[PDB]
């Protein structure tokens, strides 16, 4: 599982995702299903944020949390929004809203829901992805177009293939279960 993800994903994306790992004591080595699942919601937080106008998109996730902080500290005193308990994954500057990005191998509204109580704020917009190409956001407004959206959605199908090929899928659609329960 381990060399699957260094040669799937790009090393920017791996070399952050093993930062995020070991900010928190985790091992990319042992923990390698949470690895893959870093990274891919790593690549599809820059796909995302790499769909819209030049300048749309503030990233907050793949940084430092600190500095993270203040980036969010700023559009919070700029614009008036509410500031977030948890850290999201984007601002939007056309829509004025933060946004939190999910990436589930389990139900796009189970996986919804369980973040819609953990945030507790009616300001930032929720967009769920699945692994077998549903979508669920908030007030049902996808912010980018279907073609970004498609692009997404194709990239996440091609990784559960690649990792079934392997023999990886089934032990990897285990581990976010478990962690669940
Ligand atoms: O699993 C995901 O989708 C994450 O986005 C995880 C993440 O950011 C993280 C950060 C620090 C430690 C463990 C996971
Ligand atoms: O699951 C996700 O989509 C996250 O975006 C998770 C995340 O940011 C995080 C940060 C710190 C600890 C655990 C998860
Ligand atoms: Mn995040
Ligand atoms: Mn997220």
């Amino acid at each position: 599982m381990e060399d699957f993800v260094r040669q799937c994903f790009n090393p920017m994306i791996v070399e952050l995702a093993e930062k995020a790992m070991k900010e928190y004591g985790e091992d990319p080595k042992i923990e390698t299903n949470k690895f893959a699942a870093i990274c891919t919601h790593l690549e599809v937080c820059f796909m995302y944020s790499d769909g819209g106008s030049k300048h749309r998109f503030e990233i907050i996730e793949g940084r430092d949390r600190t500095m993270a902080w203040t980036v969010v500290n700023s559009i919070c005193n700029t614009t008036g929004v509410e500031k977030p308990k948890f850290l999201p994954d984007l601002y939007d500057y056309k829509e004025n809203r933060f946004i939190e990005i999910g990436v589930t191998r389990r139900e796009v509204h189970t996986y919804y829901l369980e973040k819609a109580n953990k945030i507790k704020s009616e300001e930032t917009h929720i967009h769920i992805f699945s692994f077998t190409g549903e979508e669920m956001a908030t007030k049902a407004d996808y912010t980018l177009d279907e073609e970004s959206r498609a692009r997404i959605k194709t990239r996440l199908f091609t990784i559960r293939q690649e990792m079934a090929s392997r023999g990886l899928w089934d032990s990897f659609r285990q581990s976010e279960r478990a962690a669940a329960e």
